[PDB]
């Protein structure tokens, strides 16, 4: 060819999601609830999940440990394909008796459609919604 | 009828990576010039901008605004190929002259290899690392 695309560096893509945890094993245990898959990189102070793409999402007990009563102010989503998936997904999560959910917002209508908030065991806001 | 026995759910996965902003525009501009991309889809309190594969990174207004000084536990992460690009994207972004950007750690060699910290400006992390 003629057409010399390469030489401005990779590209810079928000590929990784990252939360700090108090314990790995126990945060281990509970995504692999929700998402109903394993983790792809497993170490005792760090675990990958997949994402889309070359994307992650990870779980660090190397940060600054949560605290429950500080607001939050970023969001885990998880998109799925239709608003019945939703409503599925929190009925599977809610009726569900070996494993604690936290949940922090009923299922409503927002600008993402119809969606509902739950918590992680540190805090952080897990949100499920349609695919945009 | 059907010829399907599969009874499982859609997959479940964490695809959109959302963070609480208090200007949207200025947020869009932001993002925009880190991440050489255009967002999917502007609204006035909802935008977003591809990651990999399906998923998103999105910022929003209709959260709860963040607040300077209240600590954060999370991080969007930046995953590139070499530990070496790494310290090139801290020069190409402390080089240019156009964009304000804080720096909350310089480069170095973490457990993981070589990474950096700035912060957005609602005070989210951002953290340049290498895939591998
Ligand atoms: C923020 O933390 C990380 C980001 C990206 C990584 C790339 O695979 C990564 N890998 C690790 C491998 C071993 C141990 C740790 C640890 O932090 O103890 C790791 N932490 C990592």
């Amino acid at each position: 060819g003629s057409h010399m695309t390469d030489l401005a560096g990779p590209t810079i893509t928000p590929n990784l999601q990252l939360v700090y945890v108090s314990n790995v094993e126990r945060s281990t245990d509970f995504y692999r609830f929700i998402f109903k898959k394993e983790p792809v990189f497993v170490t005792p102070r760090y675990v990958a999940f997949p994402s889309s793409g070359d994307a992650l999402f990870a779980i660090w007990s190397g940060g600054e440990e949560p605290v429950a009563e500080i607001p939050r102010f970023s969001e885990i989503g998880i998109m799925l394909p239709t608003g019945e998936d939703v409503d599925k997904l929190f009925n599977e999560w809610t009726k569900q008796k070996s494993h604690q959910i936290i949940v922090i917002k009923e299922p409503y209508t927002d600008v993402f459609g119809r969606t509902f908030l739950i918590s992680d065991p540190d805090g952080h806001i897990i949100r499920v919604c349609p695919l945009d």
